[PDB]
């Protein structure tokens, strides 16, 4: 099968490409195979594949870390997402996110069901699994749980039928059969569980399926539109539909290939202790347990020698970088253009901690709209902070056609020397906030409201007649013909490759 | 003479560090030699030193490039810092900013006349040069003017004798026998240069002395306080009185080893072209041709096979960024210990186009003072942001004593995880403005008031019982033994030094 349509083989594809480190000896869940996947992580290190992990039992399981995280070599930087895609490994940031967002202007190709698959291999019901016998990792050291979920998905669906989502969102043991978890608005796993808790009458079908398509674990990390079942995005972006086996234990449907399937209930009533976590944002606050969503497990199923796959999130970088941010900016650029606004491309830069997003705008466009910056802004900011893919971002930073907003050291020269700090931002109090981030959710002000920013760094003169300005580079301060000169007698004059 | 003490031995000095490429073709002064350094800077290579400059006469002139830029090893990355100080070549920032400070409560070492010197080997009156006819650099292609003067140091004396000043201000040739440049306020050229118009009795002497002592340079740029002589300063910073000669054709002092030598005046009443030029920040505005202060040459001495120091400066990393932000941050965090601020180290991000200075706080004393973030950030801000130390600067970035300020990656990290924008800003409209920055000058609003900020990345705690967080990274999200345990096993798992 495909390395982007199932887990087992984007693991082959990964020690074909020299980017997997097995480790066959004894390695411990509790935070050893979390401290060695941080290290790769922060190092742009091989994914580490731990088949030998301390406390695996008939079966259950083997870890893949950092399964989205960067290569060092700048060529195929971005190549374990390419991966997940079917794309070259070479693929540019701009390649990835616009395979992500082709199927928004495709039919959906709904998926296929199957009478079984290799997540079938194996069952444990209600009277053989114990989730605290497991060889869950404890992945930072003051976590509250030992968190089973980082990059498995959630599998739920409205109660009309009419909507099956697909999502990451982290989960711990609770106790033997039951996990706790953030649901949080304005995520679509709590929008579906609202309604459910509106109908009243009973818990909400769930699955989490762990190793599931690559191609799929990536759109369960994209803010994709409100009713869109995740499944016929991935069927239309992949040009093939998806082969999905129902549950054993409810009508949901899962992928065939997925190496580990919990079944069983999120719960319209009960909750529990979740947290603190190591987050995305690089921080825990020790001993902030909070009350979280609660699920109950009633079974599950599994490939023979089942990888979970985990992340280890963080400080720079993880999926939590390389996918949550640059699949919400890849959202709003498409939200920015839908919106006639003259967006051309959106990231989020690492260096941000993936808090703001770079909006490069075409400056030919935005000169016919004869406007102003404050009017700018505020049209922006309106668009992006009013709707969920926005939710993330607390800082967007317009800039013009020069800036390559893929590239973090020209979005941050950008700002630093074509944003007038106050003058040129408009602050919005009256937008949802992010809590997870630390200013926000242990800050000064309200942790769910305020705190974003829309900081322009377009240049006067990039609104009415263009750009007046030169760079004092080696680019733009010379002539084509001295550069070349220059270049060809470099390594001569005793100055001094592209793969590496 | 020791490298920290004469120009000439500190060139030798980069040679012995294999830090220097000798290019003894013909090389053009109308761009190519900057074209040359501009690529140097970008890539944090050896400076170049031209000696075969196409229109060199008479002695008059080599040029060394990049005299302050960084070497490309993490180990020696400010080596030539390092070099124009007698510290060793793998000095910390630190280290190189507490040797700059140092002399500032110490008595002044007065400089010591003596009859003659290098600088004197060679002359040239009134009848003999011809300002345009010497191998001056066009350093960007659109410059308005040959940037003669871009790392020698000015020299003007107040009326009353009491307070010489040495210092960098750019200066382009105007005529055989004048230049234009620079002279602006807080600026102590300016603040002397009016002195003089006060007294409107006649031009002010001046001399500039290109090629001097690398701890003079250094000195030259850097804001030590208003009426303090920079060659006692120096004097107490070497630990050894400086050499000076008395000019030809005024009363003025030169550096004895001085390369090359102008005398002449600063006038009181006549002005000129100066500029367009591709400056700190990293932009040229064409042809925006301004007024500029304007120079009469009378005499030129200088060394046999004269040697000029140029700076070709724009974009990230030259003798701007190096030395211009650098030791304004110095400066700064003495002035806030001077005011009983608990600031420990401060730095300008050099990812900031040091637009910005990142202060570390000693959050214990913070704490003692029981204050909150407004107060704080009010008192913090009307300190720096009032004072000539300031000028350069429009954002200060408040950080607890976890980040290493001299670290970019971990200063973008606090900022944009600790910082709510706008609540935990305080915005100065009533300060002096840089206006070299685009979005001053070239920007919205007015050029020369306003524009900056204090963005507070202290976290609430941090001002009452202590920090609440660990951060989630390899360092602190696991313990020693654990860690250590990864790092003795690194390789021999198969994953992958200091000098590279
Ligand atoms: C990739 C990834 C992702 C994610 C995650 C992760 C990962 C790896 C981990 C590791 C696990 C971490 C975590 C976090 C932390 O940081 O902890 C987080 C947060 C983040 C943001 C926000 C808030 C939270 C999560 C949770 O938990 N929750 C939620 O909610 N979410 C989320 N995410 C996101 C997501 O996925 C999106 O958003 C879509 O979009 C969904 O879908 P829809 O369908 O709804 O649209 N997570
Ligand atoms: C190192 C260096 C330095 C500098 C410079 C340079 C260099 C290399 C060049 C290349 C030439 C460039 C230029 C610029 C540009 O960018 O163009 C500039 C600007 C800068 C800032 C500001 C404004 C301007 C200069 C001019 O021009 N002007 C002035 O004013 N200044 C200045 N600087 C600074 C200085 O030096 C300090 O500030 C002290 O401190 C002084 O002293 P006192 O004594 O007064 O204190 N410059
Ligand atoms: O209570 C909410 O809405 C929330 C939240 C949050 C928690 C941890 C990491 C990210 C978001
Ligand atoms: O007119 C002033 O005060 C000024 C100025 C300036 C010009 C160019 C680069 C930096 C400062
Ligand atoms: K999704
Ligand atoms: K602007
Ligand atoms: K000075
Ligand atoms: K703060
Ligand atoms: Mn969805
Ligand atoms: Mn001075």
């Amino acid at each position: 099968q495909p390395a982007h349509l199932c887990f087992r083989s984007f693991v082959e594809a990964l020690k074909v490409d020299n980017d997997l480190v097995e480790i066959n000896t004894p390695i411990d869940p509790n935070l050893e195979a979390a401290a060695i996947t941080r290290r790769v992580c922060e190092t742009n290190d091989k994914a580490p594949l731990f088949n030998n992990l301390i406390g695996m039992k008939n079966g259950l399981f083997r870890i893949l870390g950092a399964p989205g995280s960067l290569r060092k070599s700048s060529a195929d930087r971005y190549g374990r997402l390419a991966r997940h895609l079917a794309l070259p490994p070479t693929a540019s940031m701009r390649e990835i996110l616009d395979k992500m967002l082709s199927a928004s202007d495709m039919p959906p190709i709904p998926p296929t069901i199957v009478p079984t698959g290799p997540c079938k291999e194996n069952s444990l019901d209600d009277s053989e699994f114990d989730l605290t016998e497991l060889p869950v990792p404890l992945i930072h050291k003051s976590d509250g749980g030992k968190y089973i979920q980082t990059y498995g998905m959630h599998i739920v669906q409205s109660p009309d039928g009419t909507w099956t989502n697909w999502s990451i969102a982290r989960a711990m043991v609770h106790d033997k059969n039951h996990l706790t978890g953030l649901v949080i608005p304005p995520q679509h796993i709590w929008q579906i569980h609202q309604m459910w808790k509106k109908e009243g009458r009973s818990d909400v079908p769930w699955a989490l399926a762990f190793g599931v398509p690559p191609a799929a674990i990536m759109a369960s990390s994209m803010p994709i539109p409100d009713g869109v079942t995740e499944a016929g995005y991935v069927g239309a972006m992949t040009g093939s539909s998806l082969e999905l086996v129902k549950c054993d234990t409810n009508d949901l449907y899962v992928p065939a290939t997925s190496e580990i399937v919990l079944e069983g209930t999120l719960s319209i009533s009960e909750t529990g202790p979740e947290g603190p976590f190591g987050e995305m944002h690089g921080y825990i606050f020790p001993g902030d347990t909070h009350l979280g969503a609660k699920y109950k497990v009633n079974r599950i199923t599994y490939r023979n020698n089942a990888i979970m796959p985990m992340s280890s999130c963080g400080r720079l970088t993880d999926e939590t970088h390389t996918m949550i941010g640059s699949l919400a900016a890849a959202e709003i650029r498409k939200l920015c253009q839908q919106n006639d606004l003259p967006i051309t491309d959106a990231f989020a830069p690492f260096e941000s901690q993936v808090t703001w997003v770079a909006l490069r705008v075409d400056t030919e466009k935005l000169r016919a709209m004869k406007t102003t910056s404050e009017g700018f802004r505020k049209r922006v900011g309106d668009v992006v902070f009013n709707h969920k893919a926005g939710y993330t971002i607390h800082r967007l930073v317009l800039v013009g056609d020069d800036i390559d907003v893929y590239e973090g050291k020209d979005v941050l020269w950008a700002f630093s020397t074509r944003c007038r700090p106050g003058m040129d931002e408009t602050l919005f109090e009256d937008v949802r906030g992010f809590p997870g981030i630390p200013y926000m959710g242990h800050g000064n002000g309200p942790a769910h409201r305020g705190g974003k920013v829309v900081s322009d760094a377009l240049m006067p003169t990039e609104y009415t007649t263009g750009r007046n300005w030169e760079a004092a580079d080696f680019n733009q301060s010379y002539p084509e013909d001295l550069k070349q000169k220059v270049l060809d007698n470099w390594t001569k004059m005793g100055f001094s490759h592209h793969h590496h």
